[PDB]
């Protein structure tokens, strides 16, 4: 589905240099009466992402059984870290080659 604002931000916590399998990103609640469980504030969640190995359900749901969100979350989780990883590997492969 086409990308929205859906109450937690996925961003890039340094500049991606096109040369490793990784990124390393930040997540974040930026409109908690989006979420039926709203979390502790603890500051921005950090994570390193391996775009050949992992996918975004599976880290959204290493985010619930490590309590951060409540599970009838999960699905909001998953499509904020999707939105982020689709516009960083659009770079990778349309902009980033010479």
């Amino acid at each position: 589905s086409m990308a929205e604002d859906t109450g937690v931000r996925v961003e890039l916590a340094e500049e991606d240099h096109g040369r490793k399998s990784t990124i390393a990103l930040r997540l974040w609640v930026e409109d908690p009466k989006k979420l039926k469980g709203k979390p502790k504030d603890n500051g921005a969640i950090e994570f390193t992402f391996d775009l050949e190995k992992e996918t975004p359900d599976e880290v959204a749901q290493e985010m619930i059984e490590s309590g951060f969100f409540h599970e009838s979350d999960v699905k909001i989780v998953a499509k904020s870290i999707r939105d982020r990883v689709a516009l960083i590997q659009w770079r990778r492969e349309r902009i980033w080659p010479a």
